[PDB]
């Protein structure tokens, strides 16, 4: 059965962000997701927000994807943005949520893949139906992402917009 329940979405926090030496569109984080060790993750936001807007940033992470080596740096999770050819925005979970916080959806219960597996193409599947309200809500199907007692997820200007 493939629907958002499969992912494996969480709250977490970037510790420190700095430019890829070998790379001017991606940036190298260190993301606090709520496990002993933080994260290493990639991102291409360089030519969209400023390094500064980065440090200490709320963001949500897609956390079960196989781990995969960007430009010699290896990615153990991705950064959630709603997204058009324009413009590019960070998803905001709501205030109060904390790293390791997990994102739920009223109408799809379920427990996450261990791992998604790339042959599958599991994340092609879902993607294309993750979209931000015309509220800028970040939904799956219109279904809102959920941080149970504390709120919805969304964008900050970017309604009706897919996300990635």
């Amino acid at each position: 059965p493939i629907d958002v329940s499969r992912l494996d979405l969480r709250i977490g926090c970037i510790i420190t962000a700095r430019k890829h030496p070998d790379a001017d569109s991606l940036y190298v984080e260190e993301v606090d997701v709520g496990e002993i060790a933080p994260r290493t993750v990639v991102s291409g936001l360089v030519n969209h927000v400023p390094l500064e807007q980065m440090q200490n940033r709320m963001v949500i992470l897609l956390c079960n994807l196989k781990p995969a080596k960007m430009r010699g740096v290896l990615s153990q999770a991705m950064v959630m943005c709603a997204s058009s050819p324009e413009k590019i925005e960070i998803l905001a979970p709501p205030n109060g949520s904390v790293p390791g916080d997990r994102i739920t959806f009223d109408a799809f219960p379920g427990e996450p893949d261990k791992e998604l597996n790339p042959k599958k193409k599991i994340w092609e599947q879902i993607q294309p139906d993750l979209h931000t309200n015309d509220e800028c809500v970040a939904t799956y199907k219109g279904v809102p992402f959920e941080v149970k007692g504390k709120g919805v997820c969304r964008a900050q200007t970017m309604s009706n917009s897919g996300i990635k």
